[PDB]
């Protein structure tokens, strides 16, 4: 009963998030098992550093999980846009583990980056959706994310499934640490609840439809403010708004230096986020605030819109925070007469 | 003779570039000596990775030099914005060399990041303009860039930082036979930089005309860049934002086919870096995409180059230098653009 | 009651082994806490490699524990004799952790080696018995082995306490590993029983006095055969016989190549090549002295010295004791004043 | 003309040393080129550490060149005996470069160690004489040392050819260093002279024959004292004496123990000391004085013209040309090969 494949795929996320984890997480014993990697983990872990390489929304899923990889593994992790990585002729060597994220497994720049790394003797790992695609075959090992086919022209469920697979990879790499056992358990217990929480967040759609019916839909640009874990969410929202809604958007690191969406969930509620919000409300700017259920980020003596989402484990919050942006980008396009498919 | 300190500081760059290099480069024998790091180089060469950490324009000078560091040293180099590095609580260890770049040597987020790295046992290196400032005192070793005071947003500090960082990369790679020719190339290039900066500064009249005829009334402008000139595009955007109080965004040229450029107005000001060092197919496609929609791009390119036709555009020509140095010349017209946009708006840039 | 200090210090080892562990191992919870290293462990784990540097018997305690360091930490471990390390001018860097083992903390080549590594920016760790000695002060961090003063001329209790301290250091480095938890616990429970097992091994003394009253004390050379964990023990037994008994001795890697002989044949190091070497000796009616675990029959004429079975990597602590007593009684029989 | 293949192989070393270097060293321009390692050098360097693994005399060739590998490359280098490496189950990983030195390419413990390292993801490099042997096939890359077939039961020319190949490997690894160029040129010019210097050393055979017919023949044991570069040579001399001459021998780190074996030796115990300038340490001189003070009459291997022991006190000298310090072992080993050979002939052993 969906208008477009994009809307269908947004609403499939409870199922795709569940399918990504299926048969890979023992939620009772708190054990992650990635069959595709299991013989390789000890080698993956013995590298000088990890380089995540991807394009577009897949590059965003790398940004969204970089912190949790560095936290859990204590291996340096850098995140590269495949085209820029190639542009700079970035040296890579036998001691590098290069992790390629791609829904299609066919993106030309990701393929060229893969071949470049392979030629230089690096160990390569694919986080891929299309089973047996080029990137899937040509990487040494990997995880098929099992999101199902993506027929929309923009990444929705691929993003949240990539992000989950990447978190499972980080957990897998760090499964031998006693000191990080509590953190592992917390994240694993949080993952179990994500699919039902995504269902809850999808219930924002009517509020989001009301917002996109407003003069929000005739704006020439929309800025998204975020920091920490939620900066990747800001960049991904802005990509979706440009690509889907044909509206200019920019994801801005909040407070570092027209409608505004600010991420103010607890995981990323920094003093600089508060002061950036306060700057907008000082000029009576009417921001749209994504925050956790029950938190009053702005008092009622300032006009603002709130989009409340469940609180999850800090490094998983982006899984839920992205959903309203996917929905906004979709409804803005529909109100603007755009066929998003 | 100058209306503002900012204008003085821009015009000072041939002299500040020369003073940054003074006593440090033997241009005849192609040898770089940085006294403050001399004895620490073998230790820096040895680390797991180099993390460059800075705020604002100093963060851009790190982006502008990341590639040549990687190329000359084959040591991994990442570039972190000080506040974001602290927000992610990025792990740092004894085997990291952390390089802190700061004009003032006093920026709170840079000092906080320094303290975090010191506490974790990392080796710390300062690239600082204010001698004996907190950052200078608290780093293990470093290079005072010797650019002189800034009373103006960073202009001569950016070029001097970028030069100091290039000198640092050359020092780290001074024992390599295979890199000897690339070293010589860059050092001979550096020798010519101060006079080429003098040359680029001659664009100011063309720039004042362009601001008076196409830019003053504008609300936003976009900068397109890729490779070595992506940092330049980010820095130009920051200058335009901070100095001129106009919206600006640096855009990775041609990365998105259906991104901002598929969205732009016909009259929106767009500056493209199209110097030979960063003249990628994706840069040409981006320019095309503007040119077909009847935008008239402002093309920064090398002297004599014909980047586009028939097709209406403004050209700002700059001398060709070594690829990894071209950003030193390319930033200068953006400094001048941002300055003139601001004064034509009654804004006090000092 | 003891005839010599060396004899007293051998017999003191149940107590010095306990004292070395005292306040540092929780045996019910299987937790090792070394207060000297507490805040430095995370840095030591980070390094490119560990270099253990020492002289004489202290060099042997590094060979004796190299394998367990490697096994538990997965960090490359090399073992260097201080003088030879200096002789090769072996390069050292910021990313090396250099571990210095010294009873006295004053040995000239060990000091010169420490100063060399310090100048080169390495992280330095001392395993030292004399509190506040040069090596204790000048290392960045370390563990005082708490063996008490050594008055005897040769290292006895210092060897076994060094070896225990080094094992505790390996356990501390690997205390964050889930996969090594089982092995950790095994080694910790083993360590708990070491002092009482040393008491038991000391009861071999009469058997060893009988052996040293024989024509064994009139021999020109004594060969010690070992492999694996027990190769260090063979080297240390050879050193003791030369230095105390004034009898030539060599520790030989058993059966590597194609006269009294002592063979280490405890279960931890009972390789095919050891059994082959032993069979070569018996085939020529050589009459070996076999050190082996209580109840084991290694050969069906020979002398057997039985020692309790402990965890493989701790067996060296018990196997060295009969060599200490053999070297001591051979000396007494040969009229040498060991003190 | 030779009595035995072993004698032939010893006297063949000028030719085998030349053949190992042939087509690999430009002595004019000081360039080392090892085709087998060509495009692997940048990868070999990019490692946490180098592990040299071998058995018997091949393990000695690794000990003899460890110091120069460490000096030229600044990569950690450890040397392991293949059987002991296996006994310890020493952990090996993807970031290790494991270098296997083997004349035959078929020694069981070296092959087992290789399989262990291969399955753990390490990069493996063979320094092998028998072309297409198991070790040569199974390593990722390597250098065939080109010594020619070795028919004698004990390694002679394979030792000096292995040692030379390992030095060439060390030079290849460090060929991009400006600060190393002078040391590289010094060693390469040294190497060019080694074949003719080996011929000079072989002129010692008459003196050695005489010595092996002496009161030396009747003794049951021989100690060798060495330090630094020449410790490997002392160990290799001891192996040759044990394995060929069937006499007890031990190589001793000279002057390490003030009251070790040297305080126990009989007046007439045969002792060879290496006292060439590259390894002429104060402790070596101390060890030598300890022997002569007890009326021992040592055999001194020293450089042409050097007076290590006063002519007042009764000692034998075997003089060898001086070469670059890290190459002196190539010359110092020759008299031990000849001594082991003639001791054996004088005792009736068939060395073949
Ligand atoms: C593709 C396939 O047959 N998967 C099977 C696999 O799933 P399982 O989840 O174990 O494995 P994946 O589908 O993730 O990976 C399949 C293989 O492809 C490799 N790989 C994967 C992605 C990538 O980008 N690069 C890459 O090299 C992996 O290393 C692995 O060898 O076992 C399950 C039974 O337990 C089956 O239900 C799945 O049908
Ligand atoms: C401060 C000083 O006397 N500098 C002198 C020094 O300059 P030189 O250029 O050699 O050294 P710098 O001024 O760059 O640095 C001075 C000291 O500060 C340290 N440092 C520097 C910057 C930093 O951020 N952190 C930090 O720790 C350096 O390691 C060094 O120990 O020799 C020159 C002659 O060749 C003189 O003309 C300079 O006046
Ligand atoms: C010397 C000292 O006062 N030790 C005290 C310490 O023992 P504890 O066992 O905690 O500490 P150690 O005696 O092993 O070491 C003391 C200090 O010396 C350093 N160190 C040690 C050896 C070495 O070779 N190099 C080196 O630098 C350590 O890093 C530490 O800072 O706390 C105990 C109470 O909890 C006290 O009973 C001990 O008296
Ligand atoms: C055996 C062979 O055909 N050698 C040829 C090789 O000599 P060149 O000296 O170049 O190479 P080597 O004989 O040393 O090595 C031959 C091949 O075997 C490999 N390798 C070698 C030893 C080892 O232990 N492991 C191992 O994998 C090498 O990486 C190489 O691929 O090219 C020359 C052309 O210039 C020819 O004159 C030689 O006839
Ligand atoms: O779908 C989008 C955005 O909604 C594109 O940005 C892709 O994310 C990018 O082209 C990478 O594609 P894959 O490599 O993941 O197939
Ligand atoms: O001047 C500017 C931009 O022109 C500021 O954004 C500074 O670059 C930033 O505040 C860092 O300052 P320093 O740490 O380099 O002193
Ligand atoms: O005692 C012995 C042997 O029984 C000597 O070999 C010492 O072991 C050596 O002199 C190092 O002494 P320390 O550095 O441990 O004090
Ligand atoms: O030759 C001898 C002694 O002269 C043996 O010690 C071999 O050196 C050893 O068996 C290794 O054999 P290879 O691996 O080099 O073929
Ligand atoms: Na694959
Ligand atoms: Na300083
Ligand atoms: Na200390
Ligand atoms: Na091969």
């Amino acid at each position: 009963p969906y208008k477009h494949f994009m809307q269908k795929e947004i609403f499939e996320q409870p199922d795709s998030a569940f399918n990504t984890m299926r048969g890979r997480i023992d939620f009772e014993n708190c054990v992650v098992t990635l069959g595709g990697l299991k013989s390789w983990l000890s080698t993956i872990r013995r590298c000088r550093r990890i380089i995540m390489i991807a394009c577009g929304t897949s590059y965003h899923s790398c940004l969204a999980t970089r912190s949790i990889f560095e936290e859990l593994t204590e291996i340096p992790v850098s995140v590269e846009l495949a085209s820029d990585f190639l542009d700079r002729r970035s040296p890579v060597f036998r001691d590098d583990t290069c992790v390629f994220v791609s829904q299609s497994g066919e993106t030309a720049d990701s393929i060229l980056a893969l071949q470049y790394c392979l030629e230089r003797g690096a160990l390569t790992v694919g986080i891929v959706n299309s089973v047996g695609s080029s990137m899937s075959r040509q990487t040494h090992c990997g995880v098929h994310i099992n999101a199902g086919p993506e027929i929309g022209v923009a990444s929705t469920k691929a993003y949240t499934s990539q992000y989950i697979a990447l978190v499972m990879f980080a957990l897998s790499l760090s499964n031998d640490s006693i000191s990080r056992k509590g953190r592992h358990e917390e994240i694993i217990k949080g993952l179990q609840k994500i699919p039902e929480q995504i269902k809850q967040v999808l219930k924002l759609e009517n509020k989001i439809k009301d917002l996109c019916n407003s003069s929000l839909n005739d704006q020439k640009s929309l800025l998204l403010l975020g920091r920490g874990y939620q900066f990747a969410t800001a960049l991904e929202g802005a990509l979706k708004i440009k690509e889907i809604s044909y509206m200019h958007s920019e994801g801005v690191l909040a407070g570092e230096l027209l409608p505004i969406i600010a991420f103010a969930t607890r995981d990323s509620l920094f003093p600089k986020v508060m002061s950036a919000i306060e700057q907008v409300t000082a000029r009576d700017g009417r921001p749209i605030v994504i925050c956790n259920e029950g938190d009053a980020i702005i008092s009622n003596d300032k006009v603002h819109t709130t989009l409340e989402v469940p609180e999850t484990v800090d490094c998983l919050q982006g899984l839920l925070n992205v959903i309203p942006l996917q929905l906004i980008s979709y409804w803005l396009a529909v109100n603007r007469g755009i066929d998003v498919d």
